[PDB]
RNA sequence: GUUUGUAAUAAUCUAGAGAUUUUAAGGAACUAAGUACUAAUUUUAUAAAAAACUGAAUGAUUAAUAUAUCUUACA
């Protein structure tokens, strides 16, 4: 037999051309309430696909980048260095260096 | 409280060195309790750098994409 399975995903198509429009009007109506997680669970999709059909307005996106930047300034020199190492190992991996 | 011991003044007595009384007097390094009388008392004194890796469980938020082309829209 073959060795154990580690990653065998299954693609699904649960959204229709009409439901895609509902995802667009909702995301633009209230991006705070109709988050991508809420729309993902509502239409039984992946959080990525929700982002492939529509994007939040530029105003809602800037506050997301700020929220992640404010939590980053709370890191000390020891945690900020470990975070940067984790981001470099990933880039090095895809360059064939790891 | 404890300790030392009956200060001075005054009264009386005394050859006079002294005695008696006021007198358990007057003191005191010490102990205990109480008391803010003195000192803890000058305008952001100093030091302290501060959340690793992998697996598992379980959340939040988000383009967390690519290819073709050079024009597109407005006025
Ligand atoms: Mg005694
Ligand atoms: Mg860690």
């Amino acid at each position: 037999d073959l060795p154990p399975v580690l990653y065998n995903p299954t693609k699904s198509y649960n959204v229709t051309p009409e439901q895609v429009e509902e995802i667009r009007e909702l995301r633009a109506k209230d991006p705070k309430k109709y988050s991508v997680t809420y729309l993902s669970n509502k239409y039984n999709c992946t959080k990525v696909f929700i982002m492939m059909c529509t994007q939040a307005p530029r105003e809602h996106q800037e506050q997301h980048k700020l929220a992640r930047a404010r939590t980053a300034e709370n890191w000390g020199p020891r945690r900020a260095a470990a975070k940067l190492d984790a981001r470099r190992r990933k880039e090095m991996l895809h360059r064939g260096e790891i």
